[PDB]
């Protein structure tokens, strides 16, 4: 249907997905899907498919 | 149907998904789905599919 | 149906999903679904599918 | 049906899902579903599917 | 259907997906899907297919 | 001597010398001296001289 | 001597010397001296001389 | 002597000397001295001389 | 002597000496002295001389 | 002596001496002295002489 956005934003800061580490053997980031970041952000029908992720360690 | 947003926001700061660590053997982040971050943020029908994630350690 | 949002927000700060650690063998974050973060935030029909996540350690 | 929001909020701060630790062998966070965080936040029909998560340790 | 965006944003800063590390044996970032970052950002029908990613270590 | 001020004030509003009228033949304001207005305000040795004012009507 | 000011003020508004009128034959404002207005305001030795003002009507 | 100012002010608004009128035969403003207006404002030795003003009507 | 100013101000607005009128036979503004306006403002030894002003109507 | 200014100001607006009118037979502005306007503003020894102004109407 109808989607509307009115965003009158000022002095916007945005951080999305971050990691900070020190003396760490691994850093893993996984996204099976969609990341949207922004001051003003819209997202629809992003994951029509199977969003499935594995981080398996043996 | 109809979706409307009126956002008059000022002095916005946003952080989404963060991690902080020190002397950690691992950092894992998993997203099987959709991340939206923002000052003003909309999301619909993001995960039409199976959002399933495994972080298995052996 | 009809969804409306009127947000007149000022001096907004937002943090979503964070972790802080020190001398930790692991940090795991899992999302099988959808994360929305923001000053003003809308989300609908995010998880149409099976949002199921496993963090199994052996 | 009809959903309306009128939010005139000022000096908003929001934290969602956080963890703090020191000298902890693990940190696990699991979300099988949807997280919405924000100053003003709406969410509907988020989990149409089975939101089921396991954190099993052996 | 109809998607509209009105974004009158000023003094926008955006960071998307970042990692910071020190003396870490690995940094892995995985995206099986679509990343959109921006001041103003729209995304639809991004992942029509199966967004599935594996980060398996043996 | 020594004058110190420590003012940690938040959400300050200040009005000084105001007048409001309706259908008044005159409005007179007189200051022979010094007006200081402010959130945080200091004043010393303002009127070293003769602060003398006349509003005489004949 | 020593004058110090520490002002950590936030969300400051200041009005000094104002007048409001409707259907008034005169508005007179007189300052023989010094006006200081501000969020943070200091004033010293302003009126070393004779601050004397007359608003005489005949 | 020593004058110091530490002003850490945010979201400052300042108005000094204003007048508002409607259907008024006169508006007079007089300053014989010094006006300082500002967010942060300092003033010293402004009026070393005779600050004397007359608004006489006959 | 020593004058110091530390002003860390953000989002500053300043108005000094204003007048507003409607259907007024006169507007007079007089300054015999010195006007300083600003976000951050300093003024010293402004009026070493005789600051004396007359607005006389006959 | 020593005058120092440290001004770290952001988003500064400044108006000094303004007048607004409608259907007014006169507008007079007089300055016998010195006007300084600015975001950051300093002024010293401005009026060493006699700052004296007359606005006389007959």
């Amino acid at each position: 249907g109808v989607l509307y956005v009115g965003s009158k934003t000022k002095e916007g800061v945005v951080h999305g997905v971050a990691t900070v580490a020190e003396k760490t053997k691994e850093q893993v980031t996984n996204v099976g899907g969609a990341v949207v970041t922004g001051v003003t952000a819209v997202a629809q029908k992003t994951v029509e498919g199977a969003g499935s992720i594995a981080a398996a360690t043996g």
